């Protein structure tokens, strides 16, 4: 309350798309990512709890991922309370000006984090304005308000199976992130839970790459659960 | 013995302060930029950088502010910072009060110019007290507030290995936008932040300052700006007040 937290009483809370890239052209030289459709049934399944419209995309290129990316901000979320974007995909580590982070489509083409962010800007998504814009990623391989302003980003790359030996088994991080989730959506807020889920990776790897969050929100967000 | 009690107390959730003094705080305030740069002379900032190095003495840390600094002067400052041996240490506050800009970056956006109108990149910065270059502060929080401009952009808005670890980044403005000052009350941010410190870090964590804080600011001026920051910490953070 007080404005320290954002509203969610919508229901359903918001739209979220669900890009699951898993087989890359040859000239990519991408391998398959077996074991992201593991990955993708737990977060669809997860984010529909969480009271979300989930719609699954499998296998697109840099171009059809902006497509439909611009085509969900096309949408009018004027009714819904929250948007959200997974992406999973193989990560790309070129350097840029604005935002880091980069997804590869199934073509080998690159979509910078910071192209995505944008799409769902306050200009090119007044429906939007002042609602909290989700964004997820996992790259395996590889009055007025601020017009970027509810914009929130977790990014990680970490590599790691629920099975360690069987790179077939699933995210270890999608696994331990949809657990604690399950787990605590209920009573904590966004980075709250995310920061459980930094603490765990750490824990399962002392100097492997931790998860980040790139975090611009204004209120605090308690997902709708129950 | 409440909820927050049993979690500011838990050291899963929480990293525990417990030493006294906390840790370092360094300042970087620069003010008078040279001729050749054609950067402005960054008035109000002095009444900002008081008010931090007040502000984090409070806060238990054993501040010390340096002045216009040249690009080269900065990462010395920085560099001896890292050298320092933080073992007995919890946690470390880097503050930079100057001019900036986009800059390309891997994991961290944009750059702060020295004095001599030199920029030193935010991912530089933070990079030099990565886990190799300063082992003292392995797992501990280091953290980095940032008060200079993302960009150029002037925001009209609408109606309505090396890896970063424990690492956070609090930046005034959004990467590419431009940060508003006022020359006799100080820069949006800074006035906001030690205001809400003020009232709040008693009861709560570092994070939870900052939307208030990013609420706060983005409700501003006909220009907006709207604060956020890259949070690479595995727990909760209290400051340990009075």
């Amino acid at each position: 309350n007080a404005d320290l937290a954002y509203i969610l009483s919508m229901e359903p809370c918001g739209h979220c798309l669900i890009i699951n890239n898993v087989n890359f052209c040859r000239e990519s030289g991408l391998r398959t990512r077996t074991g992201s459709n593991i990955d993708c049934e737990k977060l669809r399944r997860r984010f529909s709890s969480l009271h979300f419209m989930v719609e699954v995309k499998g296998d697109l290129t840099a171009k059809k991922m902006v497509l439909a990316l611009l085509e969900l901000a096309r949408q009018d979320h004027g009714a819904l309370d929250c948007c959200v974007v997974v992406i999973l995909s193989h990560g790309c580590q070129a350097s840029h000006l604005q935002f880091p982070g980069a997804v590869y489509g199934t073509d080998g083409c690159p979509v910078s984090v910071e192209k995505i962010v944008n799409i769902f800007n306050g200009t090119s998504c007044p429906s939007l304005g002042g609602k909290p814009k989700l964004f997820f990623i996992q790259a395996c391989g590889g009055s007025s308000l601020p017009t970027p302003s509810d914009i929130f980003v977790s990014y990680s790359t970490f590599p790691g199976f629920v099975s360690w030996r069987d790179p077939k088994s699933g995210s270890w991080y999608v696994e331990t992130l949809d657990d604690i989730f399950e787990q605590w959506a209920h009573s904590e807020d966004l980075q709250s839970l995310l920061l459980r889920v930094a603490n765990a990776v750490s824990v399962k790897g002392i100097y492997k790459q931790m998860p980040g969050c790139f975090n611009f929100l204004r209120k605090k967000l308690f997902f709708k659960t129950s």
